[PDB]
């Protein structure tokens, strides 16, 4: 590898180390913001679109309730992200700006990126050409080296958690099952489409699951539907399980070698998990075309710019029931969240 390379991610660890052991805390309060509209939900919070009074500035909030994230069992999971997040920096992740918590909620407030979900502009279209679908991966593939290299596994990749920027460029959201690993781990957690073998199983897995997944998404950018699909989890995990996968006739014959190398059963064999790591990827015939180099500086012209009118248009995201923001006049977990 080059010292370049080499020398860059050795900095960028180093910079992640200093704020993973000295966390940043209490940063805003939720009447510093006006409310805008709600942008989807979730079983146990919601992302609201948010103005902060003082600085007329829009964000994210992501508002989690603190009784509903301890009946699921994801108080490991909820801190893993604040911690992660107030820690990372790199050109295709979202911003965390504030965090805060009072009696009821937990708080995140991210950048807002107005081209709302990649999987809507996906589904709009249809599919995406070949060139298209290896811009984005082209980041995914730089996005995984970083954090990689950090000991960290993602372990949600999928297009409906990848948001389109002014700039036609992605940024990843949603670090909800993002864990910091040395080692193997061993939590169900993910979506059934996008699990690895080794995730069904119930083995002691690694950063091999996220380049699995990266082949998922690379066949569903290219063809319009991910390759393991059926109406009940129990047939997709049989599906998947199996070793076996059919192409469209119109993928390209570097496509087809490219995925057959990602979505390989056996861990010990697939790109991404061999003695060159990452290379075997950026190396293969399919990216010959992609410069590395060009797409981290954000310097290629995208393929597509998102339509919309300003910082504050939600006309790329839908339209979802609007709730109360509750706060109970007794505190409620604190145990619990007390490093939140
Ligand atoms: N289809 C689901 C999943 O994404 C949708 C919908 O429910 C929740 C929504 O999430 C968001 O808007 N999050 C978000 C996060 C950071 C920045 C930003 F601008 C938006
Ligand atoms: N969407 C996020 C990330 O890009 C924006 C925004 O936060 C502020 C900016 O920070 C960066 O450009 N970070 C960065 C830049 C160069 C190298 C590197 F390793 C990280």
């Amino acid at each position: 590898e080059q010292e370049s390379v080499k020398e860059f991610l050795a900095k960028a660890k180093e910079e992640f180390l200093k704020k993973w052991e000295s966390p940043s805390q209490n940063t805003a309060q939720l009447d510093h913001f006006d409310r805008i509209k709600t942008l989807g939900t979730g079983s146990f919070g919601r992302v609201m679109l948010v103005k902060h009074k003082e600085t007329g500035n829009h964000y994210a909030m992501k508002i989690l309730d603190k009784q509903k994230v301890v009946k699921l069992k994801q108080i490991e999971h909820t801190l893993n992200e604040k911690r992660i997040l107030q820690a990372v920096n790199f050109p295709f992740l979202v911003k965390l700006e504030f965090s805060f918590k009072d009696n009821s909620n937990l708080y995140m407030v991210m950048e807002y990126v107005p081209g709302g979900e990649m999987f809507s502009h996906l589904r709009r279209i249809g599919r995406f050409s070949e060139p298209h679908a290896r811009f984005y991966a082209a980041q995914i593939v730089l996005t995984f080296e970083y954090l990689h290299s950090l000991d960290l596994i993602y372990r949600d990749l999928k297009p409906e958690n990848l948001l389109i920027d002014q700039q036609g460029y992605i940024q990843v959201t949603d670090f909800g099952f993002a864990k910091r690993v040395k080692g193997r781990t061993w939590t169900l957690c993910g979506t059934p489409e996008y699990l690895a073998p080794e995730i069904i199983l119930s083995k002691g897995y690694n950063k091999a699951v996220d380049w699995w997944a990266l082949g998922v998404l690379i066949y569903e950018m290219a063809a319009g539907y991910p390759p393991f699909f059926a109406d009940q989890p129990i047939q997709i995990y049989e599906k998947i399980v199996s070793g076996k996968v059919r192409f469209p006739s119109h993928f390209s014959s570097d496509l087809k070698d490219l995925l057959r190398n990602l979505l390989q059963v056996d861990l010990t064999k697939r790109f991404g998990n061999l003695k060159n790591g990452v290379n075997d990827i950026k190396n293969h015939k399919w990216f010959a075309t992609t410069d590395w180099i060009a797409i981290y500086q954000r310097k290629v012209e995208a393929p597509f710019i998102p339509k919309f009118k300003g910082p504050g248009d939600t006309s790329n995201f839908d339209d979802y029931e609007e709730e109360e923001i509750r706060v109970s006049i007794n505190e409620k977990c604190g145990k619990e969240f007390t490093e939140f």
